[PDB]
């Protein structure tokens, strides 16, 4: 009815959903993340109930009438389930139904007017086995505060993906629906959901993926997230917010920071002798994430967090040691001159391997100007230079046999760089194993979501 007191009363925005959406693909086992934009309260205060089909075509859509939502059925053809929780996981007694979600937006004073939506698509069968079913059996809990739990993972991104030629040429053993954004996507969100993890940070996200898909799943668990575009696709951050609160960011573009912050000016000195390099490497167009985060649980811990993924091609490896160069300059920057010294963590896809000269200079801190990779693109793009940094950094996970693996290449290419003074490893949370891997010939594969294979690890505090 009316308020007769509005004559009266400057009136609150009430809580209200102001995004609904369920995700197009649902399977069994796997969790169901409805993506909520809130205003003016908050999904813990919110509330949930979830409906499934009577049994399986009991509800048919009315035609022709609109939501803005979703399709409309009658209330009659649906079951009220036990699930009062933000995410439902079907199981598989739910095969070939459709699902519904009610909810109640709230702030923790009040609700809002609820809304309700139903799912297009009806629940499927979920894989046999995910290469992560084994390595949740480490990760079952939240880590005590001592610990810090830290993921990296190039998730393959669907703009390259999702062709018709990587489907026939660089994937061509890997079902093609397991292929399809949406499916690698509900694996993607179940294994991270599993991991438990405080820090995970993502390379290749599409940025409908980090909307869509990573932040309604993480936030459902706890973390919140930042973005950083490259051109099509870019990176992630996600922090676990019951021990960690975003207290600054630092997010640099290699070429930028090269040629027009003066504290890569040494560098770019001697990068200018060489013309030919110098242009190669200020045309890409790769970033670095840098987000400085606090611990809620010792006022006295910041760790620096740094994310990023260099140049791919194959013969970059001049570029990559110049894009690593400019990214640990930056990095001593803000954690030793903006901070007094804090922890490194370093997440990334470096695109090279341990015998690399990118390598080398990370955990030697120095490289000759004799290395074979300031040639590593020939005579013409040569540029011969010596380098060091500052930092004792060690890969927490070691160097696996691989972390990139398709059916034309494979290596080491991902790493969590930590400093070693001041971080030390609990647990490397083991990688599949071999045969694991190529029960499908190669990655992705319809038990594993990506080409990559994620990094997981506890850290510890020194
Ligand atoms: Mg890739
Ligand atoms: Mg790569």
């Amino acid at each position: 009815g009316i308020d007769p007191f509005t004559k009266y009363k400057v009136e609150r925005n009430p809580p209200a959903f102001t995004e609904l959406q369920l995700p197009r693909y649902i399977m069994a086992g796997f969790p169901v993340c409805p993506k909520l934009s809130l205003e003016f309260g908050d999904p813990a205060s919110s509330l949930f109930r979830w409906y499934k089909e009577a049994k399986p075509g009991a509800a048919e859509p009315e035609v022709g009438v609109p939501s803005s939502l979703s399709p409309s059925s009658p209330s009659s053809s649906w079951t009220e389930t036990d699930v009062e929780e933000r995410v439902y996981t079907p199981s598989n007694a739910d095969i070939g139904l459709r699902l519904k979600l009610h909810c109640t937006p709230g702030d923790g004073q009040r609700f809002g007017h609820s809304r309700e939506l139903e799912s297009v698509c009806v629940v499927e069968a979920g894989p046999g086995t995910c290469t992560f079913d084994h390595r949740h059996l480490y990760t079952k809990k939240v880590t005590e505060d001592a610990l810090i739990r830290t993921v990296s993972y190039n998730i393959l991104a669907d703009t390259y993906a999702q062709t018709e030629f990587s489907r026939t040429v660089l994937y061509p053993y890997c079902a093609p629906y397991a292929l399809e954004l949406d499916y690698r996507q509900n694996l993607i969100q179940k294994e991270l959901t599993g991991y438990n993890a405080d820090v995970i940070c993502l390379q290749e996200v599409d940025r409908a993926v980090f909307s869509d898909s990573l932040v309604p799943a993480l936030e459902a668990f706890g973390l919140e997230g930042v973005f950083r575009i490259k051109q099509h696709e870019g990176l992630a951050t996600f922090y676990r917010k019951s021990k960690f609160s975003l207290l600054s960011q630092h997010d640099i573009s290699f070429y930028e920071a090269l040629e027009s912050d003066p504290l890569h000016k040494e560098l770019l000195e001697k990068l200018v002798l060489y013309p030919s390099a110098q242009e190669k490497v200020l045309q890409r167009s790769s970033v670095l994430q840098v987000s400085v985060l606090q611990s809620t649980k010792d006022s006295s811990k910041r760790i620096c967090v740094a994310n990023t993924h260099l140049y791919w091609h194959p013969k970059g490896g001049y570029i990559r040691l110049i894009q690593m160069a400019v990214a640990l300059a930056h990095i001593r920057h803000v954690s030793c001159d903006l901070y007094p010294g804090i922890p490194v963590i370093f997440c990334g896809d470096f695109n090279s391997t341990p015998s690399t000269g990118m390598y080398h200079f990370v955990i030697n801190g120095s490289i000759p100007e004799d290395h074979e990779d300031w040639a590593s693109n020939g005579e013409e793009e040569r540029c011969n230079m010596s380098l060091t940094h500052f930092f004792k950094l060690k890969s927490a996970c070691g160097e696996p046999a691989y972390t990139n693996y398709v059916g034309g290449f494979h290596g080491c290419l991902d790493y969590i760089f930590i400093d070693l003074n001041a971080l030390e490893v609990e647990q490397v949370i083991p990688l599949p194993s071999h045969e694991e891997v190529t029960t499908h010939q190669a990655l992705p594969s319809v038990s594993h979501p990506s080409d990559h294979i994620a990094l997981v690890c506890d850290l510890k505090w020194k």
